[PDB]
């Protein structure tokens, strides 16, 4: 049930959305944005430096002021344009669709009923939640009348990255604007295209100029700008470990701004022996595999039970195997490019380290065209903790499947690791479930299913997989500022 | 580790307590309350009639004044008090527990480490919400600040039963004084004593005067004063839904007072094939023959699986016999006697009923000593959906076993019933256990376990088994009345 | 910025709604409703019975059986088709508001601008608590797990009056659907065509047949058979308090169904001499004159402190002559026609009352004009409290004005009242104003403001103005069952 | 109602804490700690530093280890423990505070009723969270059961300052300790001493060994051993801007741990021509000077109408050199001496600045005594925004007096600053009182009153005041990680 993709869509926004208008790079400079299925440019876009995000700061703040439209405006009436904002994506869904596909390369079916789907449920979601988040009447000691305002944090600073172009804006523009804050985003250089078009939408829908500035570019550049910016009041990020310890470090060097650190991680999915064999597979394939790998929580740790260990593998690498892999546009692919070539080659460096460590090569290994990032599914058995590549991130089409004996055992290894974003665990007993759910570190743990995303239910990591959650009632917490306020009275009373 | 009771407690409290006082009734008329064990008059107890019903109220309503101590105390304050009331029935925890037994009939050990644990921990939970339950400042349209108080809803008018004397006190004196109400107390008549005890504790512990009215007497006379009485906000009743049905239209034809009803169940224990046989056994024997049967959640249907009934049924039994029954004073005594003599019969009026349908007795099923009130633990096997003795709720030490095929068959034969207190699945399977556990029409829902109940967790029914939650935060939500202040003004900003 | 509305709008509703479908009564009877600015017949509409709400319950029943359309989907997706409902009402808005007025009698204006408006902003805000109200996972002793559902509470009959037709059914709708009970809706007989209508949009909207029934009729035949229904969980009441003890002693002969009440009250509105004397006189009009004062919590007692009574008295006579009384369809038109007839008579009926027991007529006392039901906008001076206009719920344009002296007297004469559904306060000071809104008993207390409702903040009232709350949050209570499911576990751990 | 202090109260403790048990510092060093009213030495305490602080993370963590007695605890007893602490402090509370006194040099009549009454409210207020603090079950798409748990953060690293050292082991302790997450503490080490007693106080209520450690020393050495060290996973500082960088910089650069920062202000307390002339004055100067100005929020910026200027000025000078400076130990005495001699210097700089600057001395701005660190309270009148004076915290008995003419004019200038702790409001004027505690950007405006904090009440502060809060429910929010489980089901049904 999905319309007619076009397979090149034009592109409309390609510059700096600063208080709704479209405006060049202060430098005149621009970077190209390429096709990574053809490995070639679809257009070149504005590349924003400190000089554009100091323009968008201004902005956003001059939207907060106290007395403008933006900060007078009834919560409920921040919930009717956030659902106008979701109308008009659902009203152009097929062209975003599209769109999202030909920057980023995930297959178009999934673009337009995951993606797309998740993005207007989130959106409606947090629309829903505008008029919601009420303070509190505190029964503090003594004649006084005390109470709390949930205020908006500000200027909030949003770097995102280019997994989910359009599905990651939508997480961060939800909540944000939903508390009433204004927002400086900077999108993924690699996929800045959707993002863009959906500023238009923003301005179409009637936000105020200035509630919403995208300003596209590198990362050492607007990134780092946003990060250091004396005037934003919080900075939300979402992508390596290693660039958020620079933001983590930037926030502290300026103004104390606020974080929030949304960073990968090495997610253990632990099949036990007593699992449905059939959807285990099924669902261990879809846990590593979706979108080409390119997942924060993807499960690239399979444990799974030694007595079930032989079949497992096998089903696996049948599975892998059958996995289509071609142009995104295409009904029948299951699996598109990688983002760009330097994915592209970090992955096959990753391949070739395990094939170095002792890890068994089961299948693929190698390119799967000669034109495009595309990388053949590969599955690895009989991996070590001790491994490079069950120690660090790939973010490819790579599986890695270990093998153990005991639940006490797996419960070690799972969280032996400084991730903790997600985890899975698949079997058919109570307290085994109960017990695997209790004891892993990890800020989502799912029971035989995986990336079961809901935009009800929050979505954040333990240790070195950030801080801070996102989605549901949490996502609201970081964007809000608690103010009380206690006013002497003539006598309390119960 | 149970201090040595003593087998016959001194009573020091008899009389009708009113703005910290003891005072006789206005008629000058006692009614005897009786041991259980042996049949024989404890003493002499105040019989409380409309007229003393009204002294109390007045009372109550006077400590409710705006401007009163109670009033105006820091709502800490009460936790407080509460604190030092729990401190005050563990000191006299012993007195307590043995007073217990000798009017209930119960096992001293039982109402030494369940009974008055449970107590405390009740007392203790509740003292910590006395400052925790918060209004809301709500984010209206326009130019106003809106914002809730949570009120006491004032003169709480509380009947409780005589299967937990001092727990069902303490259930109902828990949120009701956390939140600031005045509460006239109508004791069952079967075991006034420990309830009248601790209001000495009560006026020890420094709540003040008129805070907390217990009227000892009966119920077509006190209790039915209470329900209909002109000056009470509300009115809490637990015990027969026959009774629940009098103080319901008690409250309608008087001045519409919110009414929440606990009355009895005939709650379902469904035991799955693939259970733990050993624990289910075990804790099917505890699910309804706890405190003599005398409990409204009792598991008086326990419906087991074809595959394993036989073995089920076997162990069942032996476990039933073997069921020590005698003086409650005695450590080896797991059961003592019924409350009295009318519950003793209506009791032994069931069993034959069972037999004369069809039921097949299997064990038990007479008197178990020619002194005192004590019965045989009963088992009937083969129970069928529309004999009596699976549709009336017995509450005595009688099990019922049933037996079904399928997972979907047992949850409609569960539902078919006007009670929905609790109910309680036995299974290893996780599917099974949530299907179930969703598809149970109870208020609770236990897991391989029963009576477990937390001074945390709500409790209370669906359907005829009553109205309202108890325990947890939502007891308080009964004793709370939200009032919203709309208050305009100058320039609203979010 | 109001359409020109349709004079004489068609009526294309006038049959029982259920299952999606219109049915005439089982008996075949109709009953005339009138367009009380004329007296004129408007058209015929089928009057249910017993036999009708029987039909209306029973598949209200069928379409909440566990595995129905409506229990499984998504609560997100409930919030989508109260937002669709919302749509279809915003697009025939200019229609709805006309008929509106047609069978009501108020102003055309009133009701495009405020009733619609309102209605949309009703169900858009429930819209968002669709897939909103959690239940919680509580930290009970011992190792378990325990947690709690929100479910619904079934079969809700709902019962709503004449003064608000749609937005009173919004009100009701809202809550219900958005945690997903089905309904069986008794509108009043002086003005069910607009409701009608919108049970056309819920089935354009896409609501599962059964969902939303509505029954036209009379009180003691098909309200009355709501309330004593045994298969309907719970009955919602809007309307006077001697209907209310009816449905509550119904409520409690039958099956102990939940019942909630909203009843009228004698609503105190005070002027301390601080206030800004232009805008109490405005709001102080507004309070009372609203409607045709047919107003739940309307100011029907404006106190007003003795320095600035005589000026307060001479504003509030002038603006009561000033106002417009007519055609509601006429722009100018301020006050539209009473109800009815019966309404009309009662009001003649208090008026006249009024001078017989020595309040002083300051202006009109007659009526307006000799078609319709129009009565003079009319002002009793010096009123005191024994009086019965200052006791009882007039329900017209008669406005009674009471002088005061002190801040300590008036909170104990506005108290003193078997209502307490409103109150507001008008004054300048902080102490004065944080003093009254404390000591008022009343539901809602506005400051500097009156009848200033948000689909966010919850209304109810205290003694005899009912028990339970409608909109915001606590509007979810009243149609959620609460269940508490508690797990064994292997081990608990923080 | 004061018992008579011991002016020379004896040392027991004076270590560092680790597992229960007291242990001299691995370099064996020792540092002085001085009594501030003499200059004196009070006694040697031992100098933690890196090597010590991994011995504490390391006691910590193992008692943070799955299935130890901290971790597997009920919820409900951790309450009981703290309450425990609560009831040990107040018994040795004459002695605690003698000790607050002899190592701080606030007066004892100050230490007794005030910080140790807030101590034991503090610990009492969150005992009775422990087992409140739920997770939600959440009504996500698709059959799946959605739950999150609240979980503790892990090894919280505390690091206090000299102002509160009481009070401000209290606020870390308790909602750290209620959510059930392990301590390593650094005290200040100006005032080691009361802080290291309680520890012992905590071993005796039976908290389990590692759960609370305290590590004296110095900052540079302890604290930035905790802010740095890998194992710790939350950091929770209180003290000045300037470290307070130096802590946030410190986590990015390590394991990328949670912050919270509690910095100081420079905290405006507006006073309107309406307010009430005497209160004012007296709380304006209360404000101030309290705690010998050493108060995070200390009202530092007394903005006067220009109205009541001269009065209030004249006033404020009158009560500043009636303030008796003194023996802290003497009844009389409403002023001790400043903490150490670092800050009795800074605040004479300050006062000099002060002077250069263009500002009028009105009274004080020397030495008052020989012996000790004590400073006459000292008053600037006509201060200007640009001074330094009016920029910098100088945390001493200094007051600021600055003239203002319009509302909208002091809000911007209230606003003006990096700080943003605390504001106050003083009017009789409704609008006037809401319009400012709207405007004021400050973590806690109060209304009429200063320096009201309820255990229950929220404190924290916006922009460069740090982030996070403390007290109330929102103070468990920093101590709590949250973890979603999401579980697939047969069928999901409302
Ligand atoms: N606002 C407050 O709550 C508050 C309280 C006390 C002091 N202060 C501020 O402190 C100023 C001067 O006193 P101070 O310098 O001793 O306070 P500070 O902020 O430096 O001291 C607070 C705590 O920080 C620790 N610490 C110091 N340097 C550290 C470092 N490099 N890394 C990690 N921890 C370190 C200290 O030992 C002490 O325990 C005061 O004038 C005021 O500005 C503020
Ligand atoms: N008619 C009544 N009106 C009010 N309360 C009653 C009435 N009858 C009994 N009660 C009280 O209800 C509580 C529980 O008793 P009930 O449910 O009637 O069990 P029983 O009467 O079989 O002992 C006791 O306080 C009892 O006195
Ligand atoms: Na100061």
């Amino acid at each position: 049930a999905v319309p007619a993709p076009n397979q090149q869509p034009e592109v409309f926004c390609n510059q700096i959305f600063i208080n709704n208008e479209w405006h060049d790079a202060v430098s005149r400079k621009t970077f190209p944005t390429v096709n990574p299925s053809t490995g070639e440019v679809i257009c070149q876009v504005a590349e924003g430096d400190k000089e554009d995000v100091d323009k968008a700061v201004k902005a956003a703040r001059a939207a907060f002021q106290l007395g403008s439209p933006w900060r007078r405006m009834d919560a409920s009436h921040r919930g009717r344009l956030l659902n106008r904002l979701a109308d008009l994506i659902e009203r152009d869904r097929t062209y975003l669709a599209a769109l999202e596909t030909l920057d980023n390369g995930k297959p178009y079916v999934i673009s337009y009923l995951v993606d797309l789907d998740m993005v207007l449920k989130c959106l409606r979601y947090y629309a829903g939640w505008a008029d919601k988040y009420h303070g509190k009447t505190i029964p503090i000691d003594g004649d006084f009348f005390s109470y709390t305002r949930h205020e908006p944090v500000g200027v909030c600073g949003q770097i995102i990255p280019w997994n989910f172009p359009l599905l990651m804006q939508a997480w961060k523009l939800g909540p944000a604007l939903a508390t009433g804050n204004v927002v400086v985003m900077k999108v993924a250089e690699q996929t800045p295209l959707t993002a863009l078009y959906v500023a238009n939408l923003i301005k179409e829908a009637g936000f105020p100029p200035g509630v919403v500035n995208i300003v596209p570019g590198f990362g050492p550049t607007a990134g780092a700008a946003i990060a250091s910016h004396e005037d934003v009041d919080k900075v939300a990020f979402t992508g390596s470990t290693e660039i958020g310890r620079v933001i983590q470090v930037a926030a502290g060097s300026s103004n104390l701004k606020r974080v929030t650190l949304e960073l990968g991680g090495k997610s253990p999915n632990i099949i036990m022996s007593d699992a449905d064999m059939d959807w285990a597979v099924e669902q261990a394939h879809f846990a590593l595999f979706f979108n080409q790998g390119q997942c924060c929580c993807a499960g690239s740790r399979t444990f799974v039970q030694e007595d079930i260990y032989d079949e497992f593998v096998e089903r696996s690498v049948a599975r892998a195997k059958s996995r289509v892999v071609g142009n995104p546009f295409d009904s029948k692919t299951e699996q598109g490019p990688q983002v760009d070539e330097t994915q592209f080659k970090k992955i096959l460096g990753y391949i070739n380290t395990g094939k170095q460590e002792g890890a068994k090569l089961l299948c693929g290994g190698g390119i799967a065209a000669d034109r495009g990032y595309f990388i053949q599914p590969t599955v690895f058995g009989d991996v070590q903790d001790g491994m490079t590549i069950a120690k660090e991130e790939i973010f490819g089409p790579v599986m890695q499947i270990l093998k153990f004996k005991t639940i006490e055992e797996v419960v070690g290894r799972a969280n032996n690791s400084t991730y903790g974003l997600a985890a899975a665990v698949f079997t058919k007993d109570l307290d085994k479930a109960n017990y695997l759910s209790q004891a892993l570190q990890a800020g989502t743990v799912w029971v035989n299913c995986y990336d079961v995303f809901g935009a009800q239910s929050p979505f954040g990591g333990y240790k070195m997989s950030g801080s801070g959650r996102e989605l549901g009632e949490y996502g609201l917490q970081a964007y809000t500022k608690v103010k009380t306020v206690t006013v002497k009275v003539p006598q309390k009373n119960s």
